[PDB]
C-alpha cells in the first residue's frame, strides 16, 4: 500500500522522478485540481488514482496526503488513512483535522486507547471548538 | 525445501513469518553492533534488510533514517523519519531528528515547526530539553 511503497522507495535511495524534476510544478497543481474535482463529484476512484499519481510522485507533501487519506477512510482502509493523517501530521499540518480523523479510524480498528488519546489531544490542543465538541462526543462513548 | 518453496510460492515475507522471531532479533542487535563500531555501510546493508522484511517496523525505519542522517542524506532522513513518525503516532523522537535535517538543508522555519511539535506534544523531558535548545538559537 502507500506506506509500504514509501518505505520500499526510501530504502532503494535512488534518483527520484521528482528529483529529475520529471513533471514542472504547475502541471502537478493541476493535476491536484483535478484530483479534487473527482472527489467533489463523488467520484471516489478517479480522486484515487489521481492522488496515488501525486503521493507516488510527491509522497511527502501534507496536501497530497490529507487527500489520499481521506479516500482511504471513505473506503474502509482505516490503517492506511490512519498512518497517512499522521505522516501528514509530522509533515506539518496546522491543525488537528489528521488526528480527529485518525481517532474515527482507530475506533474502527477497535484500537480504542489510541482513539482516545487522538480525541483528547484535540482536546486539549485545537482551537477549533465545534471539533473539540465533536471530539468529546467520541471520547464520551469509549468505555 | 518445503519451507522456502511455500514462501516463495505466497510471495509470488513477514506475513508469512520467514525468518522466525529471534533470528530478526539477532539481526537487529547486529545492525546496531555494526552501527556502534563506526561501520555505516555494514549496518545499512542490515537496516535495508531489516526494512524490507518488515517495513512497518518503526525501529528498523529510524536505524535506517539515523544511517542516511549520519551520512548526510538530510531529505532522504527527513523523509523516512516521517513515516517512522507515523508508524509509532506519539512518539517525536523522529520528529526531532526531523528538525536536525531541516536545519542541515538550511530550512529553519521547517526545523522550528518540528521542535516546537515536540515541545508540544512529547513526554520525553530529554528530548524537549534538546527541542527547546535548538529553538533558542534560531
Ligand atoms: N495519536 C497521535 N498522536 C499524534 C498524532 C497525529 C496524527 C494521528 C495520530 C496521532
Ligand atoms: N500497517 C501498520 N501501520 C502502523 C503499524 C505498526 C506496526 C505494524 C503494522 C503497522
Ligand atoms: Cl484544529
Ligand atoms: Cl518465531
Ligand atoms: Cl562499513
Ligand atoms: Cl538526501
Ligand atoms: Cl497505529
Ligand atoms: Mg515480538
Amino acid at each position: 500500500g502507500s506506506i509500504s511503497t514509501a518505505v520500499i522507495d526510501a530504502i532503494n535511495s535512488g534518483a527520484t522522478l521528482k528529483d529529475i524534476n520529471a513533471i514542472p510544478d504547475d502541471m502537478m497543481d493541476d493535476i491536484y485540481s483535478y484530483a479534487y474535482d473527482f472527489y467533489n463529484k463523488g467520484r471516489i476512484e478517479e480522486a484515487e488514482v489521481f492522488f496515488r499519481f501525486l503521493c507516488i510522485y510527491d509522497f511527502y507533501n501534507v496536501d497530497y496526503i490529507m487527500g489520499l487519506a481521506a479516500i482511504y477512510q471513505i473506503k474502509e482502509q482505516f490503517q492506511q488513512a490512519a498512518d497517512l493523517y499522521a505522516v501528514a501530521f509530522a509533515l506539518g499540518k496546522n491543525d488537528y483535522t489528521p488526528v480527529f480523523h485518525t481517532g474515527q479510524c482507530q475506533l474502527r480498528l477497535k484500537a480504542p486507547l489510541k482513539a482516545k488519546e487522538c480525541f483528547e489531544l484535540v482536546i486539549q490542543h485545537s482551537n477549533d471548538e465545534k471539533l473539540k465538541i465533536k471530539a468529546q462526543s467520541y471520547l464520551d462513548a469509549i468505555q
